[PDB]
């Protein structure tokens, strides 16, 4: 029995509020509801013989809705990186998003610190950014893993949520200290 922080990082409208409530709730709409500062929603997941609670934090991309020294980052176990695979732009901002996370969280050992990236929205055919420039990406930086996903359709979300979760336990655990 063991508690998962968890906490979404990327720009307004890659879904990253979408790929939640698909994954804990399996319910999406069109309805986009800017996400106004920082909640979560906790899901309960069995990883590798251990019943695992996910609490995870979605935060609002845009800047419209900051307050205001968000120290909500840390106690996190895994941080997700999400871009828009129909947006050159929400590619580019990943390495800000994970500087600026790694100066907010501080973990110890900060390049073992596990992040995922979703190229969310694959469901679209106007793709921009092809696999191999964000695999790539994610090789370049430690190696982090990459999942291709669609929160409409589902495509790899509980597939990527399956690993999110056993990267976030295995840096839980490494607080053997
Ligand atoms: N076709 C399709 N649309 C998607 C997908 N994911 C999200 N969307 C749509 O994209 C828009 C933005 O989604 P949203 O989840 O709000 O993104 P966000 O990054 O959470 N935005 P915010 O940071 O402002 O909350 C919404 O219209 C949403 O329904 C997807 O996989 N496929
Ligand atoms: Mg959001």
């Amino acid at each position: 029995k063991v508690l998962l922080k968890v906490i979404i990082l990327g720009d307004s409208g890659v879904g990253k509020t979408s790929l939640m409530n698909q994954y804990v709730n399996k319910k999406f709409s069109n309805q986009y509801k800017a996400t106004i500062g920082a909640d979560f929603l906790t899901k309960e997941v069995m990883v590798d013989d251990r019943l695992v609670t996910m609490q995870i934090w979605d935060t609002a991309g845009q800047e419209r809705f900051q307050s205001l020294g968000v120290a909500f980052y840390r106690g996190a176990d895994c941080c997700v990186l999400v871009f828009d695979v129909t947006a050159p732009n929400t590619f580019k901002t990943l390495d800000s998003w994970r500087d600026e996370f790694l100066i907010q969280a501080s973990p110890r050992d900060p390049e073992n610190f596990p992040f995922v990236v979703l190229g969310n929205k694959i469901d679209f055919e106007n793709r921009q950014v092809a696999t191999k420039r964000a695999q790539a990406w994610c090789y370049s930086k430690n190696n982090i893993p990459y999942f291709e996903t669609s929160a409409k359709e589902a495509i790899n979300v509980e597939q990527a949520f399956q690993t999110i979760a056993r990267n976030a336990l295995k840096q839980e655990t490494e607080v053997e200290l």
